[PDB]
């Protein structure tokens, strides 16, 4: 299977955080950090509505460095307590773990430099904190079979996102050029038109009544019909190969 | 099979509400206990109309009594011709005889106790009156089939709903973030685009034209593809379920 | 096969009208009957344009007589000469010629009657006059195949629109009473919610922003969600039954 | 497997240009070419932007005069190095190319007949554009698959179309009778409401609450079950004929 330290102090501790089927105290880390997870999802979240839109008072980051401080505890203990460092590096769930702990490094970084004197970047570390989700992948075995069907379907995904395009592209040009006498028309150029053939493909639906001609409601229904072959076409390999990986695991 | 209470002035009785295939009493009694739910149903369904939104004058309360009145003697029945009690509390059947009379009771015991001398409460209790619907089981095949259908199935259900809410938890944040600039913006928040991400993804459709910006709409274009995904991973099994219970009944 | 009349003048006129493939005359009718269907099928659908919202004037007259003229000859071409009267009146594709020609007549006797000297029933006779689209069912083995298969599969169906009526009813209920406390709400009663529920469990989607509470959007979620199932359920069995009998004819 | 020229001068062109696999210059020739036919699609999206709504100037047509030069030499290189002539004309490859040009030159005849001196001629012109998208097809195998799916299954198609019409019909007939008496319906005749049921059928949706009586929402919830079906019917046939021949290439 996997090998352990061999050594006196390291493979109680390799058990403890490692495999959490070993101990009671092992259960007990699993819930802890799941707990923690689950705290810094809420406040992320909650943290952008209007009414609350650099310590003590804003009680919110006395709790995200409290996140910050447990996350990065774990990881330098299952880090140091490893017997392979490439294997180390070479694994996927460490390096979510190092993207968590930087948002918030970084924005203590500008807040010093401040201190003694862009948006878009502050805007973009933000967005990049909602990977933070990811790290249930460690406590969940569906994530893990989902991760796996991904990876081993990139071509069936390949082909429904040219699919996509060609037809996009094709009917969008159709009923722009099918509408265009009239000045009562949404639609003004072709890449006006493009969201509207993305949602009647998929069947999501406009909404507006957009297509006020004839020519325009006959482009429509074709796309209707069309959109449905061209996306039926390379799910079954999809659910194949997570049928495949699901039941796997289970029975065998 | 199943015992019989043998006795004299039991097995009758039991043949003649347990079993409606024994003889043409039995049937007769089967078709009025369905004819008795039906009635219920339009009661409870009609009771609610503008028009009409404590005996004699208000006849609807005429007719949920005499509801009540079969139901209750029917339980009864049902209670004491039975060879084992363990088994009676057991079943599934009888718990839901237990709640449709249940409302009905609550609401005479406060009548009297104000006629001597919250809302919420009593919306609840209303509430709840909704599941003598689910009594219609004891007299159709599928629904027994379907009830079996999603016990045997629940760890499929709890992954359609796991992957549904982390979809949704992704896509809220990310097309909060990339339409946050603009003042016409509906999105005030992440929590309120939660109901955008749901409504695209299942391709029910919004209606309004929520998303304004170009970032809007890649990102709902991904939404839109995402969803198929995450939607048809685990259906198969739980089609693959109800076929077989199907079938092994009528050919097996 | 099918037993012939066995007579000098019956045989020709039987392979003339009932086989299509015997001689070239016996295409040339087909194809004239084609045409003649399609011709009534845009003069009912044109007659109903608001420019035009009892002969010579209002050529739309002229030919309807027409039609019913070819229509009542071929019958009785295809009734006297045909071996057996019982299988004759067993038949279904009979049955369809006789409600084509009625409504015609019975417009003539009225208008007779009225000329020496309700609205309802001239609607509902009008209504009638759509099933002349039945009678392509004799010239394409599509609809023959679907004929088939909806007649051997009328239990699912029935599970179907079962399963379809039980949560309508117990999604409405609950919409419309974990959103009744507000003034701005359209839910109204029960019975109003109605449509909601059938056109969010298929996935239609209503396009009015009507649930405006968050238990709204809660069941909402689910109702979208609990449709999926309660739809794909019963589906693979009529799918199934389609292949056998469209494969089986040409492959068998 | 295909003939070559058998030649000192010929075989080594039709390597370079026909098989991108055997010496670095193919390789580089078709990067080049897919980025040609890439630039010709953006600016022809982009041609139509309300900003922008024969040389030197307009530098937009200094860029479709490049591309059309490299298409037609690319043309008359591959038309020269080929054994068969008969087998060029009979491709398919081949008539894209044919059309691609086409529009460029016409347009530069009537540009000369008017220097020295109808509107929908020149729309008609501007739309069949578009084709050049499908000259992708000689580059990836996905267009290809799909090309030979849709040529083995026209029956498929056509039975689609055939249920999808009588549909229509029958449901917007019923939805137009339905729904006359009251003064306030959208649907003033039956050529009318054929649009309102080809986005139920398929569960576009609508949009707007066009049907307000309640036999209109009766006959709206039988067409939005019913297109579920006659569209289910025949899709599994085209994703069966699409898996074939998708497999065959990559594993046989
Ligand atoms: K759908
Ligand atoms: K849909
Ligand atoms: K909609
Ligand atoms: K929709």
């Amino acid at each position: 299977e996997r090998p352990l330290p061999r050594r006196d102090f390291q493979r109680q501790v390799w058990l403890l955080f490692e495999y959490p089927e070993s101990s009671g105290p092992a259960r007990g880390i699993a819930i802890v950090s799941v707990l923690v997870i689950l705290i810094s999802i809420v406040i992320f979240c909650l943290e952008t509505l209007p009414e609350f839109r650099s310590s003590f008072s804003d009680p919110f980051f006395v709790v995200e460095t409290l996140c910050i401080i447990w996350f990065s505890f774990e990881l330098l203990v299952r880090f140091f307590a490893c017997p392979s460092k490439a294997t180390f590096s070479r694994n996927i769930m460490n390096l979510i773990d190092i993207v968590a702990i930087i948002p918030y490094f970084i924005t203590l970084g500008t807040e010093l430099a401040e201190r003694q004197g862009s948006l878009a970047i502050l805007r973009v570390i933000r967005l990049v904190r909602v990977f933070r989700i990811f790290k249930l992948s460690r406590h969940s075995k569906g994530l893990q079979i989902l991760g796996q069907t991904l990876k081993a379907s990139m071509r069936e995904l390949g082909l429904l996102i040219f699919f996509l395009f060609i037809g996009v592209i094709l009917f969008s040009s159709a009923v722009y050029f099918a509408e265009a006498d009239d000045p009562t028309s949404g639609f003004s150029s072709i890449p006006d038109a493009f969201w509207w053939a993305v949602v009647t493909m998929t069947t999501v639906g406009y909404g507006d009544m957009h297509p006020v001609t004839i020519g325009g409601k006959i482009v429509g229904s074709l796309c209707a019909i069309a959109g449905v072959l061209t996306i039926a076409l390379p799910v079954p390999v999809i659910v194949s190969n997570f049928n495949y990986f699901y039941h796997r695991e289970t029975e065998g």
